[PDB]
C-alpha cells in the first residue's frame, strides 16, 4: 500500500483541485525541517507516490499545499500564502494517512483520515 | 436574545451581507410552522429573531437562502439553500454560524 | 457510470463514518418531497448504486443524512437533527454528483463535487 | 485592533477557551521572528495583540496550539497545531477565526 495521499478540491468550483504543487517536509533531529517529498495533484485532485512504507518512518511532517499559485492561475488573489498541515505520523506503527483540503480563497479546510 | 445568525462569505472573505434567513418549528403534525424571519446585516449578522418567552423547546429549522446571495454577486452555486435542523431544550444561547462557498458550506452551532 | 454517490467523513476519528443512513428525495410537481432512494454507508464511508442515469432525471433534489443515529451509537448527543443538502439536478444535462459530508458533533460541512 | 483571532470547538459547540496563539512576522532572512502571543478568553477571542503603527505590510504567521487544547480535555488530536499564513499590505481589520475537531480543522478570514 501507499502510505501518505493528499486530496485537494476546489469549494468555488466543486471539483478536484488540478496542477496543485504539494511540497512534504519532515523535522530534523537538528530541529528543522528537511524535504521529503513533493509532487502535484493530478486530474482527479489526488497525488500519490509520495513515499514508501521503508522510507515513511516515524516523526513529525509538514504537508505544504500551494494554494496561492492554484488561486493565482484563476485570476483570483487568495488570503492564504499556503495550506500547511503539521503532524506526528507512525508514532504507534505504520498507519495509512489521506490528507484532503478543501479550499475557497479567503478560507480553506483539511481533514485527515487514517487507517489500519 | 436566545438565538442569532451569523453568515460569513469564504470567496470574498467578509459577512455575507443581506442573505434572507427563515425559521421554522416542526408542528405536531410533522410540518413547518413560519416561526420567525430577517435578513442579515452589514456585519453578517441577524439578531431580534425571538425572545426567550417565546423559544420554548422543539424542533427548530433555520434556513438560509445562499442560492440568491450568490446570484445576486453573478456566481453559479450548487445548493438552494442551506437549512440546519436541531432540538432546542433547557437541560440557553444558541448562535448558528454558516460561512458559505457556492459549492460548499458549512454550519457550526455554538451554545453558551 | 453511477450518477449519484455520497461519502461520508468522521472528523473527531478521522475515519470514514460507517453505517450511516442516507435517505434521499425528489421534489414533487405538486410542491412536497417524494422518496427517490435510501441507503447505508459501507465501511469506506461511501454510498453507491442509489440510482440510473435512466431514473436520474432533471429536478430538485434533497439527500439527507442521519447524523443523530450516528453520533448517538457513538455515546454522543450531537446538535443537528440531520444533515439536508438541497439542489437541482441535470439541468443542463447528466452530470455526475459526489456529496460529501465532513461530521462533528456541534458542526458539519457538506461539498459537492460535479463531473461531466 | 489591527488582527483579531477567533477560535471555536466544533465537538462541544463552544468558544475554544485558553487557546495558546503565537504570531510571527517573516524576517528578510526568511524566518520567522515572534511578533505577539497570548491566549483565548472564554469568549474563545484573542484582542490585543498589535496596534496599527506596528503591523506594517508584510507575511505572518498565526499559529494555533490545538493539540494541548486537545490533550487537556483528554481527547487524542491529529495536528502538531494549526498554521494560517498570509500576507497584510494596505490596498484593515483581520479576524482570522479556526474551527477545531480531533481530525480536522478549517480557517477562515473575515477582512473588513
Ligand atoms: C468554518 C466554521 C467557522 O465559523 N466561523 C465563525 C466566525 C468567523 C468570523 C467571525 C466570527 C465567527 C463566529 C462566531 C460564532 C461562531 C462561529 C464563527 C463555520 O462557520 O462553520
Ligand atoms: C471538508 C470537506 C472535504 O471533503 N473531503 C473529501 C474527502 C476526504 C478524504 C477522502 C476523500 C474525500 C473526498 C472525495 C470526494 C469529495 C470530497 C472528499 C467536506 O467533506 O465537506
Amino acid at each position: 500500500k501507499c502510505p501518505l495521499m493528499v486530496k485537494v478540491l476546489d469549494a468555488v468550483r466543486g471539483s478536484p483541485a488540478i496542477n496543485v504543487a504539494v511540497h512534504v517536509f519532515r523535522k530534523a533531529a537538528d530541529d528543522t525541517w528537511e524535504p521529503f517529498a513533493s509532487g502535484k495533484t493530478s486530474e482527479s485532485g489526488e497525488l500519490h507516490g509520495l513515499t514508501t512504507e521503508e522510507e515513511f518512518v516515524e516523526g513529525i511532517y509538514k504537508v505544504e499545499i500551494d494554494t496561492k499559485s492554484y488561486w493565482k492561475a484563476l485570476g483570483i488573489s487568495p488570503f492564504h500564502e499556503h495550506a500547511e498541515v503539521v503532524f506526528t505520523a507512525n508514532d504507534s506503527g505504520p498507519r495509512r494517512y489521506t490528507i484532503a483540503a478543501l479550499l475557497s480563497p479567503y478560507s480553506y479546510s483539511t481533514t485527515a483520515v487514517v487507517t489500519n
